[PDB]
């Protein structure tokens, strides 16, 4: 049993010297790294083109349908008078009706086919208000039924919509919905058959705040299909099958290795009888390899489905493939651990990790207290403290010396208004930055240095 | 006495093993953390809505009443000719008179009710100048009585104000004051009854510099009341009472513990007879808990008052609640100190603190000298050195590697003008940054490393 | 043999004490540093003037020929309607025809002389579309022959171009090509004879995306000649010859030293018989000196050619000269290594380097995995993750605490759209920044500290 | 002699214990710190008011006299057509003639009084061109006499200037000079008598590049006098005299101490007979005090002159006073050196300094080589590499982790143009940042840590 146990923990070189078995798994892992990286690169190259197409079409739509729109004004684009709102709505509808004659792109009208479009209708102009909405600020009185009533005009592609009358005092919002069909000719370069896009365009005039300011936004959804009857005067699926086969073989070999480890662990436990030490028979690198294989196979199946237009879950597929690629690239450290000089550094990090995590536990409570305090106190006055996630991002960036002066200057811009709040912000920011830069990061450095010193002895 | 003293310093686990008393205080502290955090989250969620309402209304007012106003131009918005100033004033008054027909919001006029509005007047247009203002720059002569005279026209909501004549050579400023009543319908979502807002709007055309440039600003004050006769087709006060009860119980238990410590200290002193060592009987964690309880109770009472519309001190309440939440979250380190691995890091920080503070004392004098020098020399030329607090913020950000290049480039933009000042700025910035980054932060790191090394032995 | 070997490794001071030979090479190296630096400074001063001339002319061309152009709008300048595109094209052509009467600069027309300009033609207005381009998005149908057909109108400098008809549905792009001749009178200051510039101006209206948005750009190529028949009412070539002679002498002496080292190494090997230890006879400083001499001589020849207008490879010459200057300035460390106090620090760096490089090897795989994952997942949503090189630059800047908050906020701006992607971005950014700042840089610091500690003992 | 020598090196406490002499110098230094700081604060408060006045007047002038000017466009403000230039010039002159009726400020015209204004002339409109300027880019020919001829029209304050004819092909520049008199009424607040300003306004249309782009700028010079015949319906000079007296007394006492040290050193040398060890008798703190006293006295005299309007050298006075304040605040470290715990840290820094400076010497050559290489190679393409001082500022900010990503992205914006330059920039930036952050700063930290470790033993 001793010999088998010793050989089980032997390094690949020692195993080859002893039994001479060819290291199939190492070569398979190298090939897997290569093919997985190539597949990810190809997928990203293909997807960025579609992303660019959709983004450019959306920018063109914003310039076409939004009155007085200019680049970089998405956040602040709003209406402030009834005349402005009416003009914007009518401009959007008129530009929809004039699209064939003015647009640089080639778009087709989509009629009916569901809701909110009635049969034969291309554009739906809906206004949503309250069922009952009596409001009298002069007498501090109101009577509202929060139930929302929707009223839509239907415009067929080529003017009753010009008779629109908005109930401003009880208006919840206004929306314009339509769809445009186009063909992605940009696919010709990069050697792909053009596909058919349907853009669902929604223009929203939002009055949910009732603050006298109605923001205006335009959004698009892209539905991609294979064009019927294509006409233009295989190395994508074979590569996917190759990747799947490589991952399956790697999974089988790693599962065999893990089973062998489990059986040897059981034998050793039985021998000793006649948990931390049990899991010594577990090869975490092979767990990582199995996880990467599963993720890659799932992502490859999803990618095959997507590229045939049968699926539209690009986010999940991209996440799976990227995570698997990261895992396979991280797995290369196993090979470096077999050399003493590199193993020194890897073991330094490994022995540092536990105390680092314990110190993270110690620091998290202070960090969270600061987050809550900053959100509650500075949230009203600071744009960077409006949400707890935003507060955490701001504090994390401050800890690393980024955007410090702008954070100070935002509060400086309102020193005269509230002196108490300004003094509190001064104390809060100074104390947090000093504590976390001059004491916490220093202790991280000290922990790493101590781990390195221990490893070198 | 020895046994009682030993038990007094026993850890909670040892105390439970010895006497078996249930650790009520620990459970109470956990519950306190939970309820305090939930209360803070709810309060912040509620307050951000009102902040958004006020900010949006103010932006709408700026777009409505300021002629030629655009987003992001608040700091530089100014008039430069008499025609521009007259046009801006008349535009503001005309937009006030046309508000019902043009505004997307629903506003009500407020008449009279104090000063500067006479009875029946909604808008007050005041101009403030000097009593006697003879100025003759041609002869380098002037005769001024600094006493300020105010002259206001009163406009009743629906044109004598069109006859306004400004005394430009002796004008101190022009102001427009009015009030608008609105109802916050946005409260319907989040399940709250709408409240009644009164916005006091002040538009200022400022000529205190007499520099030929008159900045224009708009400011609002919000007074919030409960709307009389509400009509819309309890889990906020019960939670506050629960929080107050929890904090009061924690305060009572901590006071009992502190009294026991005081009595035991007195007994030990008497025994020894028959300050640093005396305060060893003081449990600073319980002082922190008592402080947090007091702050939380005060903030909860203020919050109860505010949410009934009887109080308007949001800043003080928010500061109290945020500070108490920070304190209760920092108090969790006490529980970690009972475990050796975490106590190692906590004790490292504790033993590092004194030398860190002494080095801060050493560094403060150099920092202050640099602050004064930079303010006096670069203040005239650098926007970031205009005020001592701004100088301190800039230097602190520089020490942490933020906004360095913009600071250098601002001076670069005027190298040709004054070569001496540019050379001085070069020497000043380079020396300060080098000294504080390569020697001071390094010494902080060394102090922390030495403390950690001592603790590990 | 022992005495000769000992003298070969003697320091310059010891060699002078022993044999008394004048250290010609040291003085030559000092003179080389001086002359090389002066030459580089003069070359850069001369080149920046031409760079400024070309840049200013290009800005003037953009303001002259692009309709509605404003500074800082190069990236977003685009057309969105057929009317806008026609107006821009006609404005460019009309401004070309009116240049003599409106331009502040003095330009001459260039006619014919190649392609795309026919004989006697100054401006070429080409439109490129597809040979066959049937597109019917209504029926999801298309019939395209990807072959590109070009049709150009020729405009002679002083209106058939006004009859231009664009094939929008199959348009690939539109281009306007012309050339302008000018004289660089700015050369008079700095005491140079004015030279003759020919600017080849290309205006591109790009429709390769077929997205309804056609970006517009202007680019120029400068061809510089010596003006024929100059008339204006030697210390540049003599200095170049001096530099070349100094570099050649340094090369000869260093080659002699390297040959002596090789011969002594051969003698020692023969004696011992009767690789790491062999290369001990190689003086890497002299290899650096020889490389710098070769680079400087090549760059000086290229510079001589350029300044006579016989060459136009400014990038290669600048790279050669800058690299050689960097090498000669780095070579000064050799002289500092002869003093114990400075040699301590230099040897610290030298002994730290190998473990630093090994740790870089360990870290590269994790860095690459993160790069690929971020590119594939965040590329569609983040402007800073569009390309792998851009991803690497962003991650490298993040590791050093730059642009952290903007990176977080770009993803924050789309939290509601995709919650899964936002959560993944949170985990990705937080884990990467924490791992690389609190563990990797700490280990670099620890490696350097250990090297320094070993050197001091 | 031994007793006197021992007493000479005694600490202030030991000296007081031994001889009982009252420590007059310590109290004097404390009073000096207080009074010098108060004086600096008052001077800065007074000066930034005048700075604000001048800046506001200049902004008003830019808005009045520059056609189409908007805030934040100073750098890019330029003309591109002859029509634009004529319109700008005529607008400036017309606005000068209409100033009394349109300006919000009160200004007086200044006539004649030197050059370029003839007797009775308020505005001078000069155009500078070449004596002979034949330019024929068509034939690549030119004949220039670089002598500059100036031709000015004179406009008396209330239209021959409308007949201006510009020689565009040989124009060097156009300038408009005039002067305006105003009274600074803003001085009334802060309790000062208003003073009389004369603004010399120069508007420049610059054509020295001959690039078809003529930048337009406005500059002002302020000359300040005491207004004659002031009329408005001493604690500044007494404080200055107090400061001067305090500094003089401190100087006398420190000189006495230094003379005593010199005499004792001479006695010791004579005794031993019967440089590094000699200068042990020099008290560098007293040298610092003497320098600060001299600087403060000089700055106070200059400030007295300035505040009486007899001097205008604000930069020199501010530099002197700021440097003296920095020195006196740095001098406080002497008192901290008398306490062991603070002396530990101060001595750590003192013993670290020499090796830090030697390592700076080692690093300077690499830094300079990188500076030259970056300037020569990236200068043509990168806005941040245009000048060697700018290159140094950019590299220094990069070393400290500031503005990294923008530096990378500026080069990314031109990857396609020159691939060789882009690759070189990648290698250059990556190598520089890595070398200086992961090896140089680490060695600074290691040096400080070693110094601290040695001091603690
Ligand atoms: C076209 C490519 C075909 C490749 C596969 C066939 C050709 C080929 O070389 O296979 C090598 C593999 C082993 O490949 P591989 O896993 O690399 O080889 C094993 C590992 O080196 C293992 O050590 P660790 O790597 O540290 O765990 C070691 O203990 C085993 O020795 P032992 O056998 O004496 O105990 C080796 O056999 O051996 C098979 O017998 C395949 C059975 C697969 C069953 C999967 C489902 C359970
Ligand atoms: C106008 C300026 C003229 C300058 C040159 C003439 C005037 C002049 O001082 O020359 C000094 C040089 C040597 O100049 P240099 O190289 O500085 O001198 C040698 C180096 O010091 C070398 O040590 P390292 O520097 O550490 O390698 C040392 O071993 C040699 O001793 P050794 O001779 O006893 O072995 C020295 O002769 O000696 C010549 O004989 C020139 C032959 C050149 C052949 C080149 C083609 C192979
Ligand atoms: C209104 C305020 C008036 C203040 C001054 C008068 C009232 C007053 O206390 O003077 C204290 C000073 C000394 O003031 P101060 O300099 O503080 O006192 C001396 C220092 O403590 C010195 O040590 P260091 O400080 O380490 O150098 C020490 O060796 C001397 O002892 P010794 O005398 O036994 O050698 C002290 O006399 O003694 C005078 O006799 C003034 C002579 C000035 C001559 C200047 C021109 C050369
Ligand atoms: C001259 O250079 C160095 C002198 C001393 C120490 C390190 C380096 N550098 C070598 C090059 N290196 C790569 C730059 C391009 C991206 C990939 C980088 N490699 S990396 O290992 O992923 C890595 C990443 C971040 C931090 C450290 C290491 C940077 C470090
Ligand atoms: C050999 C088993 C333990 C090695 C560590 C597990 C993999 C680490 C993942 C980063
Ligand atoms: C146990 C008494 C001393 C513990 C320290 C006091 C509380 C620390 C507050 C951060
Ligand atoms: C003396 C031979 C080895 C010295 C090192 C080689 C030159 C270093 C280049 C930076
Ligand atoms: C006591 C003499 C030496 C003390 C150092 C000199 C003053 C340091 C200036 C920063
Ligand atoms: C020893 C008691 C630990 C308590 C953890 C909250």
């Amino acid at each position: 049993l001793r010999r088998r146990l010793k050989y089980f923990f032997m390094s690949p070189c020692d195993k080859f010297r002893a039994k001479g078995r060819k290291p199939c798994k190492l070569m398979l892992q190298v090939v897997k790294i290569l093919v997985v990286t190539v597949q990810l690169i190809l997928f990203g190259l293909s997807n960025q083109l579609a992303v660019t197409f959709r983004e450019e079409n959306t920018i063109a739509f914003r310039h076409l349908f939004l009155l007085g729109y200019s680049d970089g004004a998405d956040d602040t684009f709003a209406a402030y008078t009834r005349e402005q709102l009416y003009q914007a709505i009518f401009h959007a509808v008129d530009q929809y009706l004039a699209l064939p004659d003015v647009s640089l792109g080639r778009y087709a009208y989509v009629r009916g086919g569901g809701d909110p479009w009635t049969n034969g209708s291309g554009l739906a102009l809906c206004q949503r208000y309250y069922h009952r909405g009596h409001v009298d600020p002069a007498n501090d009185t109101f009577d509202i039924d929060p139930m929302v009533v929707t009223d839509c005009i239907q415009v067929d592609p080529p003017s009753s919509y010009k008779n629109l009358t908005l109930k401003f005092h009880k208006l919840v919002n206004v929306t314009i919905h339509f769809r445009l069909k186009t063909i992605n000719l940009q696919s010709l370069i990069n050697n792909e058959i053009p596909d058919c896009y349907t853009f669902s365009v929604l223009i929203t005039f939002d009055n949910k705040a009732h603050s006298g300011r109605i923001p205006i936004s335009l959004e698009t959804q892209a539905h991609i299909q294979e064009c019927k009857h294509p006409s233009v005067f295989s190395f994508r699926l074979l590569f996917d099958v190759v990747v799947i086969l490589t991952c399956s073989l790697s999974f089988l070999l790693c599962a065999r290795s893990l089973l062998r480890g489990f059986l040897l662990q059981n034998e050793f436990v039985g021998f000793m009888w006649r948990l931390w030490e049990r899991l010594e028979f577990v090869n975490g690198w092979y767990i990582l390899l199995v996880t990467s294989d599963v993720l890659t196979i799932s992502g490859t199946i999803m990618k095959i489905g997507i590229e045939a237009k049968n699926l539209a879950s690009y986010d999940v597929c991209s996440i799976l493939l990227g995570t698997s690629t990261l895992l396979v690239w991280v797995g290369v450290i196993r090979y470096l651990t077999f050399f003493h000089n590199y193993n020194i550094l890897i073991a330094t990090l490994r022995v540092a990790l536990p105390s680092v995590m314990r110190f993270c536990c110690c620091v998290a409570v202070i960090y969270l207290g600061y987050c809550f305090c900053g959100w509650i106190v500075l949230g009203p006055y600071h744009v960077k403290f409006r949400s707890l996630s935003m507060v955490s991002e701001c504090l994390f960036s401050l800890i690393n010396g980024d955007d410090m002066f702008v954070t100070f200057a935002a509060m400086q811009a309102q020193q005269g208004r509230s002196s108490l709040v300004w003094l509190f912000s001064q104390l809060y920011l100074y104390s947090f930055i000093s504590l976390f830069i001059y004491m916490v990061l220093s202790l991280f450095i000290a922990l790493i240095t101590g781990a390195y010193d221990t490893i070198k002895h």
